[PDB]
């Protein structure tokens, strides 16, 4: 497995990282297989979504934001209880089916880190699966 | 790996397609393994769960709609960024154990393709790992 | 074959840490290096990934999932977590994220609930 530093900027943004994925798959050499991505952070996580505009993430994030608001009902009052909750809907892994040493994904799918408590430095786990 | 086509009909409906993984574990004659589940559009997804009262899925569709519905604070000129949301809240894909050439699921469960955006051409990817 | 493990859960919510089940699972399996994939074989319950340290982090997320979805809601609240997840074995130890913990989510207890989890590679 191979882990990449991620440098986030915004409180909250999506940081398509579907090129840090295809660098980890041709390194591997892996012609069929799966790719695994992992996110080890609680107040981050990975989805897979669409590439194009970036007009959907920030749809994404904002509506995230506006049914699980940064204020509220939060006994854990350090203040980013809100992010913890988003991580756990996007998810702490998303994989990814490698086919002729491509990923096979949709045209405009991209593979997003989620950022909802930034600015700080980051990982991104990346398991490559032979066979 | 195994390609279903799927022709969806509501904007927004679950299909049940256990029976279409099933057969793709058993064509692949896998004992034991994983079964994914893959679904390659943004506006769709795949998701596990009640298989028996037509009630669950409705409901859940229903209550994803009221916390993100159709219209709203949307930049997307699509004006399907609810699709999105709530594809990228079911997920992606998902996996199953498979045990004895038979997947290994509850009694209730049913793996579902969330479809937000139908009707539509779609696809699914069924990788059988060993 | 898969190791299954049986919990029995009380309150209405729960957030139960098997973090130390699935390890166990991995060292029993012998393998160094693989993925060990957590299901639940419940539409009531999930699986998820999330802070291991503080208690008021899960207290916080069981509340607010239940504050915007207040059995149907126990059904869109396990498809929310989701029905498993993947952790990377590296090590014969699972590469997990210093305050992250493995949690059963429990939304319709008190049940007698199973987990499963499956050593690949």
């Amino acid at each position: 497995v191979i882990e990449y530093s991620l440098k986030t900027s915004n409180d909250d943004q999506f940081i398509d990282i579907t090129n840090l994925v295809k660098k980890a798959v041709d390194e591997s050499g892996v012609s069929d297989g799966m790719a695994v991505v992992f996110c080890p952070h609680t107040t981050a996580g990975i989805t897979i979504n669409e590439n194009a505009d970036p007009d959907v993430t920030r749809d994404i994030l904002v509506n995230l934001d506006k049914v699980f608001p940064k204020v509220g009902d939060y006994k854990h009052v350090e203040g980013n209880s809100h992010a913890h909750i988003k991580a756990s809907l996007m998810g702490s892994s998303q994989q990814i089916i490698i086919e002729n040493g491509k990923l096979k994904l949709g045209t405009w799918q991209g593979i997003y880190f989620t950022e909802f408590d930034g600015p700080r430095d980051r990982k991104v786990f990346v398991k490559i699966i032979l066979e």
